[PDB]
């Protein structure tokens, strides 16, 4: 058997309020989880995740092949050269089981200065026809802002955890410019499940997605109640329990850089499970020009021998590297 990873449930509700001692006690729990396996469940988060899952299922199950081509990223549709990040990521029956829909900041409109400038990593979202998917765009955009709010509260907890003022990260996480993304991932049930869509780890574990660190500051993840994630610890890969009431939280490699690996970006992977399920990450990205000076909370003077890295530089390089390492999703 594989051991169960220690993934505590942390009541994050004080991070939305004004009780500073209570927020420090949440911050300590974040610190402890970040120094241990690197994962925790945020509970009492205030988001209606059941309705998220229902609306997402309605979308995934009703979108047609025609609509998928019409929304497709450039990796699948050469006509869509502006769609690097945002749009549909098709499955390939017999070969690639997963499919997904990514969207970015709804404030990236045609008139946004970074869209006008054609700055890398910024794109205008694409949406299916309203008549075919009534209410979907509005729901999805509202979800962006709901998860943005949760993420901002979480970032206040991380800041406090690291000995900083509570706006240390949040001041760089702003509605007008955040590079954060939502991905609505569908993992299908298939009978037969094609072997070509199943990867095998060096330890023999069947996988849907190989080991990686996230490209993010933090990742704020809702999943169905089907166990699938594993985290590498000193004791080997351990199973992360599912909890479809909570959000699973981890640090990405930008946090590891800024903290000199004090809060590591945990290495994790996705087991192959032949089940119809959802994986709905929010990748908490800062603005393109956001730079936080790296530090080290283990050193008396806080100094680090890492160089400052703007978030835009980080993100553009990281997304490419993850595609090269683990394949086009
Ligand atoms: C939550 C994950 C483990 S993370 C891992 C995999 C994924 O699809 C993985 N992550 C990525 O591919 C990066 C998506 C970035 C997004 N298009 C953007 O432009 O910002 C997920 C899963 O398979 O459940
Ligand atoms: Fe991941």
């Amino acid at each position: 058997s594989v051991s169960k990873a220690n993934v505590p449930k942390i009541d994050v509700s004080p991070l939305f309020g004004d009780d500073q001692a209570a927020k420090m006690r949440v911050a300590q729990q974040i610190d402890a989880a970040s120094r241990d396996t690197g994962f925790f469940y945020a509970v009492n988060h205030g988001i209606n995740v059941q309705r998220l899952s229902q609306k997402t299922k309605e979308f995934h199950m009703s979108i047609t092949p025609e609509e998928k081509w019409d929304l497709a990223i450039r990796a699948y549709n050469k006509e869509h050269q502006d769609q690097v990040r945002a749009g549909y990521y098709l499955s390939i029956p017999g070969k690639k089981a997963v499919e997904s829909f990514c969207y970015l900041n709804p404030n990236f409109t045609p008139d946004h200065p970074r869209i006008q400038a054609k700055t890398p990593t910024h794109e205008v979202n694409v949406w299916p026809d309203e008549t075919k998917h009534p209410g979907f765009q509005d729901f999805a955009e509202q979800y962006y802002w709901d998860v943005f709010g949760l993420s901002s509260a979480l970032l206040k907890g991380y800041a406090l955890a690291l000995g900083k003022e509570e706006n240390f990260f949040a001041r760089h996480f702003k509605p007008d410019d955040t590079l954060a993304s939502v991905v609505l991932i569908r993992y299908p049930y298939l009978d037969p499940y094609p072997e070509a869509a199943i990867k095998t780890a060096a330890d023999g574990t069947k996988l849907s997605f190989e080991w990686h660190e996230d490209v993010s500051l933090i990742t704020v993840l809702y999943q169905s109640n089907v166990q699938n994630l594993q985290v590498e610890t000193a004791a080997g890969y351990q199973d992360i329990e599912a909890d479809d009431t909570g959000y699973l939280i981890n640090c990405g490699s930008y946090m590891a850089h800024l903290t000199n690996n004090y809060y590591k970006a945990p290495i994790h992977r996705v087991k192959w499970v032949n089940a119809e399920r959802q994986s709905l990450p929010f990748f908490v990205n800062l603005g393109y020009d956001s730079v936080i000076d790296p530090f080290d909370p283990r050193e008396p003077n806080g100094k680090s021998d890492r160089e400052p890295l703007s978030y835009g530089d980080y993100l553009q390089n990281g997304l490419v590297s993850l595609i090269n390492k683990n394949g086009q999703t």
